[PDB]
């Protein structure tokens, strides 16, 4: 497929698969809002916009009645917007190499990389200015809550059955992910007193699901998030791709890009603990 | 093969192999810088010199694109590679009297060359090497430094490794780091935290999260923090432990072992140094 | 054994295998220092006399090497093999009567001599013979001796056992270690760890990580804490346990076994004491 | 919720003893208001359910 799209680029077919392998593997490691939130399929180059319904939050008798009740839907459009990241190389150092037959270095493309995803993920997290997309600390009603000291007492558990009885009693219920600082999730091993097991124990059997944490919140919070299609979801339109510049000089030039977007339907399905100092 | 590359020795090449393993075990056990630095493919017999790119110094969002692209300044300089050597001596009154009554033979001696070949390995890796000019991870430029309260405290060191991961997480270094430290700060970290009824060293290796190691070399009170993952520090080998028959001096049999190597830092930054005060 | 190397002899030759798996099945769980040593392979009745070359406690890097060839030095020293011996002796009226009512025989005896000499045995190797001039692992030059103080309240045992492998490693020492201590420091460490809620035993085998035996060669308030490795320690075994048919006497049969073992121990450096307070 | 607080000095769980007793699970409804429990005995005979469709 490649030397194709790009016919003066230099390097060979082999050489661009190893490129590419080393550009995802990267990404691999450190991508991590993808593991709770599903992801819409791709929908090709057609489609600059999309359309997203907001809802903010019978009928026993006999047979008969002739009628139709509808709920308003509160009908928004957003943009994709795209993010890129670019790379050089030289030239005297390949000959070199092709004339010694030792194979070729890419390490550059691994900062690119590393610096994409934690975009990717700050943008997900906080959303963005420029086109007025929401995040997940941002949508309106989302039943926030106020935490206490976790030094001491093993008050953990507390807040965390306090959290989970308002999504209980909104009638949220199935699988639940927790997403904290890492300053949180260290304090957590702590033993649980008059039990003697670590609180992590008896946490994670509430959650039912995986316990993570992120480097993008930096004070003391969390987030947990009811776990489900229909309440959330990802649209991307291209996943992460290389491009070769046009040569200038003696050198050439590459760059990566990709572009995704996100939606949240029920704003209800989502709550967040914040620290009463902060 | 080694029979034939050389004819007058005396070894045979079962006994051989055996050597080797017996030399690469020891150097085995005995390596702690390899553990978290990554290593340049084998470059072969036919260079002597590397170059090394300094950079000393986020990705961009838009809807049309962009016109222009971003570079940063390569500082290019130029490394040459020096070798490492030790040998030791077999005696033939001994091997005589193996081959004539069928007992086994003894290698004991090749363990002690190759321990001590890595020591010098170590040594060159953290101080560096004045004679080439090469330099060293602790006296680099660039390094971030970081200094630390009294230790003999329950909670200080928590406290202060949190404060130097701010401070990278500041200077936009963000992902797994590797602690290295002394022993006698290695020791004091096993001792019983109040509130918690956790040993530190728990707590400790989950922001760690690449593990901690203690090292000889170090001298009283110091310690470093460093950013793993290639692109950032890089180890060059050109050859690798090797052994070498060396002739026949009077009755005995002399050999050498020797290896090369050379280590390269990219982007200064990653490192941090924590050293203590009232030095 | 067989019953052609040892006509005349009343026992048949399948009782004699009973006998001899008695005799090793007793031996085999006696024996506690055969553990952790590693053991050299059986010589034969070739020889009878050993040498052992006692290091007691550096590389250079130059661009191209170096015309002259250094070794280090070393001493040497020539051992002798003892020799370890049991017996006991049957009776004719019982094996009689056990030919008359078809009943099978018995062999305690056997099983308490080789309890008997298997005791022998770890107390030469722990001690030391003064006849034969070989040294034992509690008394040699250059041992690192340590002190111990108190040990009844709770963490103290833990602080001495850390900072005896502080100075273990100090020594370039690093490795899996092994700790052998008396019966009443054995028992102690059952209680539980102040307020870590755990038991203390349960560090402590973290930390040696090769297990810990206790041996009742020991007197007092003893505990010794070695470097395992090929090189630092070996034994040299000529025989293993053996069973001979004396001859016949005034009408009884009596029986012996032997065997014979030397230790060598090539670095003093790696052994490590912890003496007891005074006393 | 609030069955989850141990259960004073046995040191273990006070949900856990309930579960034990009741040995067919304990569920939450959303349609009960403030503090309203029902227990029923199971069985074919005392109650059912006939569907049309």
């Amino acid at each position: 497929n490649k030397s194709q799209l790009y016919p003066d680029s230099p390097l060979t077919d082999q050489d661009f698969n190893q490129l590419d392998q080393t550009v995802i593997e990267a990404a691999r490691r450190q991508l991590v809002g993808r593991r709770f939130i599903e992801l819409y399929g791709p929908l090709g180059r057609g489609m600059q916009s999309v359309f997203n319904d907001i809802f903010m939050e019978a009928k026993m008798d006999f047979q008969g009645s002739f009628d139709t009740e509808v709920e308003s839907s509160r009908r928004v459009n957003y943009t994709i917007p795209m993010l890129y990241k670019d790379f050089v190389l030289y030239w005297r150092d390949l000959e070199q190499s092709k004339a010694l037959d030792i194979p070729i270095d890419f390490s550059v493309a691994a900062n690119a990389a590393r610096d994409v995803a934690f975009l990717e993920d700050q943008m997900i997290f906080h959303g963005s200015k420029e086109f007025d997309i929401p995040g997940l600390m941002n949508v309106k009603g989302r039943l926030t809550h106020l935490i206490g000291n976790w030094y001491e007492s093993g008050n953990a558990f507390q807040d965390i059955v306090e959290a989970r009885n308002k999504l209980l009693e909104m009638n949220h219920n199935g699988p639940y992910a927790l997403v904290l600082s890492p300053e949180l999730y260290s304090l957590l091993h702590r033993v649980h007193k008059d039990t003697n097991v670590l609180e992590i124990e008896h946490v994670r059997e509430l959650i039912t699901a995986g316990v993570f944490q992120s480097p993008v919140l930096k004070g003391k919070s969390g987030v947990i998030v009811n776990t489900g299609r229909n309440n959330l979801d990802l649209a991307i339109s291209e996943d992460f791709e290389t491009a070769y510049l046009g040569e200038e000089g003696m050198n050439h030039p590459f760059r990566v890009y990709e572009t995704v977007v996100l939606r949240i339907k029920r704003p209800a399905a989502i709550c967040t603990l914040i620290d009463p100092e902060e």
